């Protein structure tokens, strides 16, 4: 690969409803997004069908749940500005029709919640900056005017809250390296200058917290290796040094916190198949990668069900949704093997950045 | 102190809105309900003013935010049945006034949000068993019946979730020790048998989760001490033995996690001063009481901020509500001396439980 | 039992010789110290059989080994002054008999290795102060003049290396509290003043370093259960408060580091079984007491063999030497049960402190 | 590099002596060993000077310390034999000049000590196998014949022992990947097949135990950064993923565990200064590499003074010996400045292995 390279990215956007829920979104071949949900909130649950937004859209969705429960989509339209869509009210299945929230965007959307409770959304501009947009009241539907954070962005951008609740955002820059920026106070417009991470990724930065608060990043490296950085003080300037872990990964990683809350990461390994390694203490040293049987046409879209259960998401050959749980609500339970999600088949809307 | 001693509780339930912000519910000498919140979600935020709700109540309020981010407030009425109000919208001061849940109540209620999103409520009986009562859908204003849990009473309950969404609920029974049960599946009408945990408590039961996701309950034993028991497996059948931590408390303590995923315990001292010991390190040795200047007159209710920044609110001895917090985000924080939250004066209508 | 109780403590005093076998020393109806030593450095090895040295003692005997692997015992004399009995060789069963180091003595002596290879004593004084008198040079029979650390001692004296060199000693003071006093540098004659730690203990102090460096205490309490208090931080002047655990012992208690770093903690229980306590977790919560079958006379005495399998000594009922060990090196492995180390019998020859 | 390179190793071997005293030993331009002491065991000490053990040698001098305190130094002799000297007492300048145990080497001697107290010696044979020999009684000079373990080895053994007493030998093969071989049962001739750790490493391998008794193993790997792996079980067979650490060595690297409990890594950097890196916390994230002035010309070699105290000797660009060391015992200490210990130049006598 090369230092430019974007590692394949996740076929779907998942999120929690407010009953727990998950629902997922992609765009199918009428380039249009499509969401199915589970009818109630276990992994073994049934899932009600593909319904259709109408709408050509040209990015992946985002999605994230509203402070009031309601879940929200932001996609890129044909005229290169954000939209957006919400259900009307929280855990049902009437939706707002997309709206305009005008802009020029050259990359997927990220969207956050701040600790307030109002969404803010983070894009790659016309000009390669970083801009971004923001709820001006909890759960409304009443916007900030667009406002540029600068940089120079080729990655999308990932954002994440400190425990202290300020916005972080990471993407990669210029020069290929990991740079990040941040608020200085909580939910305020208040931001940091950019600061280099200084290595070089070649994936989407992907951002967790640990229950001792601190953001964890894992992004692909140069060699193609998952490799990853965490805070190491109380504040957003004191990092790590860079880790790597051996084996060749082929897409982006996914990262999730497990109930006993050690960290995991999945991503499609180096024969195509879905890896997972695990944290084997607190902070502990890693697993050795373990597979999955099944060749993956996706990234890994990772989840968590109302009792813990971890479930992912990925595009089968077939270019449906399949998915696999954990049977039980352990870190050492058993797996599932892939199901399918079936009715629609699945496109990749991502932005391509170059 | 004797072994079937209640300790002096505290005198305000408090929650956080839908957009963090703080809002408290205390008992005034009209024996009605009123409250009060920060007007936007920070510890030095002005406070709107006391509001009242019409009606005359017999116990202490519970509250608990809904899964659509709105506050629903549970208390006793003058027919000794459970009583219930909502807020209509999230984060607004329009409420829906007192509705019936019926019932023959004998404790202050205690209210827990399961993981699919439904409330649940649990009080003592007039046959001094545990009953509940449940949400139909997630946040919804449709009950079930009453149902029986069995046992014998003699503290208010204290509930949990754990970490993969089983309900855990504490209560003091007939032997003046803590007995627990529990739901055997997530969300669900299963619950285990009573069984014991052994020790002699002289508080209710505080039960607070950390980030390996274990439950960890403090209580006040009978020697006036702080005790205190955690999950040392990954079900609710496993248990530490009993620490007890040296300093005479003269309240029930009060629990919360830090922003560094440590805890920290709050009670009035010996001196009648407000006592802070906290986790020196992950599952670390306890600090060594640290006191507060100024006497207090119930135990403390303690909160998060939008910021992380920890909140602390006392009865004084003018009757009226004072708070404290710490001035920045940091476990090594200073803090705040007391100060007023003034416009009523408050009492303490606990439900004298013998 | 009373604030000034002193509990029952060990009948042996055992050390590793320099190849790891376990040696043991005891006093007989004789009066005399006798010994007996492992064959090879396993628990299930033969023992030697019990050998005498000539010489009527008036204490318990303290054993270390030299940092040139000799072990060196020290006990009172008829005369109350201290005398001292080495191997002439490493793992040789060839002894210099007493030899004297004069001095008024009125507690049990506590030896010490300096983190220079020189042996130290402490003991309490004709004076009821701490005393002590050291090795001029490492594994030399060359000792200081008798010296004065004051204090007023109630208590044998426990002494244990920091991390960083510097000898602490404990001992129960005149009101009944833990104090302690320590060197300022590594193996130097400069020392602090007294300090208290606090509390109330009713046995001798008992001292173990855990694998991050810091000391942790153990002891009876004036309720005669287990308490325990850290070090916090890099000197020793920073310590947690006091915790207890629930469960009645009747004698000291003895500490044991296992391989997997955690700590364990053996001790008469009220039953007058052998109870065993241990970290679940680094620093974790306590384990329930377990208790092993065979009422004990004695305080446990502790030891590790050359492969990590712990091994414990008490006195039996027939005031014999019994002892159990684990089968494998694990934390979880299964125990024997006693097993007689037969040929003489054992009298508790502590010195009365009142 | 490539593949099979083997990084530059350490120009001096380092024990403490029985009292602590660091002792040195190197060869110089005259092809013998010479050593130098502290003459108290302090790193602001002065150093004995100089002194030349008579024989030439063609290695790189192993040094050990008995279970009886006398320090023991192995190098392969003019003849391609095994050679070892010994002082004659602990802490005695006094040594019994060198003395045959015959075989036939190909690599550097490494010393291990078991738990029972017998010295064991691993070698590369003329054959490319690993052979040992061994101490018949501990501390003694009754040698056993030489024994074959097997393998193809292309760098030096590493020795250590396991928490339980098992030898575990560590050494680079003939598919320069990592293998290793364990005794199966503690001080015993009872040993493992081979097995492969799998990567690729570019150094001889460096193995150091972490506080909760499990092996951690650092190398340089094939793209000459820092890599490392740890065991995560009870036994030889669990291992953690192999991690690297970013940034360019160009030694072998050292390992010592601080008086904290956690460990720290020299190296020399790509801009061949000397270069730190630390674990932040319990087995925490790794700092950025630190770098001290001054150019150097060998592997650092890393000791403990008995005060804990870090002192690192290196090889400088005048082809002496220089040091430096914490000014005080704490992990946040600042350092000396590179100080000369003159009187000999050295040269590198490590067998070339190819
Ligand atoms: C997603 C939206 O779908 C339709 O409404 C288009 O008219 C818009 O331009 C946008 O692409
Ligand atoms: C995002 C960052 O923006 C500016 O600071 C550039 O100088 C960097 O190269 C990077 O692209
Ligand atoms: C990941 C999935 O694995 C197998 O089950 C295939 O049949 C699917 O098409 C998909 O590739
Ligand atoms: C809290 C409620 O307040 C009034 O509505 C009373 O009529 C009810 O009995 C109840 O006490
Ligand atoms: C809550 C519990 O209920 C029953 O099990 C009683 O036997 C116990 O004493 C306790 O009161
Ligand atoms: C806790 C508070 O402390 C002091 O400030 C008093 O003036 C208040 O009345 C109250 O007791
Ligand atoms: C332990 C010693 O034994 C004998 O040598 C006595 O003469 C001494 O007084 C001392 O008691
Ligand atoms: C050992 C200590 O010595 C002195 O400091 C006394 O004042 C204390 O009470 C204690 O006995
Ligand atoms: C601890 C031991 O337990 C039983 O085996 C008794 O027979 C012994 O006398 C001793 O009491
Ligand atoms: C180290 C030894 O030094 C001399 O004694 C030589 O005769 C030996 O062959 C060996 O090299
Ligand atoms: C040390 C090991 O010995 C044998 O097992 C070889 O097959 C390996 O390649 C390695 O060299
Ligand atoms: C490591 C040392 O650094 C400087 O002090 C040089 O003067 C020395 O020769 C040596 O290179
Ligand atoms: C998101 C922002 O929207 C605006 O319309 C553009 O002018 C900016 O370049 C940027 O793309
Ligand atoms: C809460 C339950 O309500 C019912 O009306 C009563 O009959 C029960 O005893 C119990 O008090
Ligand atoms: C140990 C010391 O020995 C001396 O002889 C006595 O005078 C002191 O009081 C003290 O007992
Ligand atoms: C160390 C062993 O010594 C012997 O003499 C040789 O025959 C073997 O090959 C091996 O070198």
């Amino acid at each position: 690969i090369e230092n430019s390279a974007i590692a394949l990215s996740g076929i779907v956007s998942v999120a929690n409803n407010a009953d727990n829920r998950l629902e997922v979104f992609g765009v199918s071949t009428d380039s249009a997004v499509w969401h199915n949900w589970q009818t109630a909130p276990l992994p073994n649950s049934s899932w009600a069908g593909w319904n259709k937004f109408n709408g050509v859209v040209t990015s992946k969705p985002a999605v994230h749940r509203n402070s009031d429960g309601r879940l929200e989509v932001f996609v890129r339209g044909t005229d290169n500005a954000l939209w957006h869509n919400w259900q009307t009210a929280a855990d049902t299945n009437t939706w707002s029709s997309w709206q305009p929230l005008y802009g020029g965007i050259t990359s997927n959307p990220e969207v956050c919640l701040n600790s307030d409770g109002r969404l803010e959304v983070f894009v790659r501009g016309s000009d390669n900056a970083l801009w971004h947009i923001w709820q001006t009241a909890a759960h409304t539907n009443s916007w900030s005017n667009w406002k540029s954070l600068g940089g120079t962005l080729t990655s999308n951008p990932a954002a994440h809250l400190n425990a202290d609740g300020r916005i972080e955002v990471f993407a990669r820059g210029a020069d290929n390296a990991l740079w990040h920026i941040w608020q200085t106070a909580a939910h305020t417009d208040q931001w940091s200058n950019w600061q280099s991470l200084k290595s070089v990724i070649t994936s989407d930065p992907v951002v967790i917290n640990n229950c001792d608060g601190r953001l964890e990043v894992f992004a692909r490296g140069a060699d193609s290796t998952l490799r990853h950085i965490s805070q190491i003080g109380s504040d957003s300037v004191s990092w790590s040094n860079w880790q790597c872990l051996d084996g060749v990964i082929t897409s982006a990683p996914a990262a999730v916190k497990n109930i006993s809350g050690q960290l995991e990461v999945f991503a499609r390994g180096a024969d195509n198949t879905l890896w997972r390694t695990w944290q084997t203490s607190h902070n502990g040293p890693w697993s050795n990668w373990s597979s999955f049987t099944g060749i993956i046409a996706s990234a890994p879209t990772v989840a968590k069900n109302s009792d813990g259960r971890i479930e992912v998401f990925v595009l089968g050959l077939d270019k449906a949704l399949w998915h696999l749980w954990q049977t039980t609500s352990s870190t050492t339970s058993s797996w599932t093997t892939w199901a399918l999600i079936g009715g629609i088949t699945l496109i990749d809307a991502s932005v391509i950045l170059e």
